[PDB]
């Protein structure tokens, strides 16, 4: 083992919980990989997926990001901070993406599985693009519960990582939708804790975070230090507590110790 995984295993181990790292450096496309093939709660950094499924069905469907979608009082769930401004009026889908990209929005998200037929759409772009990993199983909030063992709503650090980088990145996406997937990442207002506060302040970075119950506190990243080619980043945290408290610092330290090495 590396003396970046000796310093992960020493994260982890300092932290009572379950760490789940992956870095591809595209430079040379090296790994890095802690406890990589394991599955982990994405919560909602599955966002991600469903909200890049909804941009392939947009190379077809050319104005689809434009379409309105109503807001109504029950589509409200747990968390809805741009939603609940339009109950009883409408949302694009490119609004819906960005709501749920950028500030979390579980009613966002269940819109985007809407459109998609079900979590099973979802699941669906999954395997298209090659990712055999990916489960969505689950609308929200239910698919953040994070149950120890429980394979619905999971993946692996390795497989996310993948998967990330061929959507902002590689061309999983048509050169439009693969653009405006990274300007929502990079968008993104709820990581400033997590990967973004562990790297350094003059990399440029597009991510999305996820939190549920047994603590569960994820991110993913698609990274841009200058004068280099770009690095995906996936950091998966899990806790034996059910009520255990976010610990978005331990994915700040992750991105730290895998930014020197
Ligand atoms: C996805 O992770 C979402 N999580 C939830 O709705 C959880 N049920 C939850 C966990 C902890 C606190 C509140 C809700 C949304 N994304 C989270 C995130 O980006 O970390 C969230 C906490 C903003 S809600």
């Amino acid at each position: 083992t590396s003396a970046v995984q000796q310093k992960l295993a020493a994260l982890e181990k300092s932290s009572g919980g379950r760490l789940g790292v992956a870095l591809i450096d595209t430079a040379d496309n090296t790994q890095v990989l802690y406890r990589g093939d394991e599955r982990f709660p994405m919560c909602s950094t599955s966002k991600v997926m469903a909200a890049a499924a909804v941009l392939k069905q947009s190379e077809t469907q050319k104005q689809l990001l434009n379409q309105p979608v109503e807001i109504k009082p029950a589509d409200l769930v747990n968390y809805n901070p741009i939603a609940e401004k339009h109950v009883n009026g409408t949302m694009t889908l490119a609004e819906l993406s960005a709501a749920a990209l950028q500030y979390s929005d579980n009613t966002a998200m269940n819109k985007l599985i809407a459109q998609l037929g079900g979590p099973g759409g979802v699941t669906a772009f999954a395997r298209a693009i090659g990712d055999e990993t990916f489960r969505l199983d689950r609308t929200a909030p239910t698919l953040n519960t994070a149950i120890p063992g429980d394979p619905r709503d999971t993946t692996t650090p390795r497989a996310m990582a993948q998967t990330l980088r061929q959507l902002t990145l590689g061309h999983a996406l048509g050169e439009t939708q693969r653009a405006q997937l990274v300007t929502w990442l990079k968008g993104n207002t709820t990581g400033a804790a997590s990967i973004r506060a562990g790297l350094p302040t003059s990399w440029t970075v597009g991510d999305r975070t996820g939190s549920g119950d047994y603590g569960t506190t994820n991110d993913i990243a698609v990274i841009w230090p200058q004068g280099r080619a770009p690095l995906v980043l996936v950091t998966y945290f899990t806790q034996p507590q059910q009520n255990a408290e976010s610990r978005r610092d331990v994915l700040a330290s992750a991105a730290r110790i895998i930014a020197e090495g």
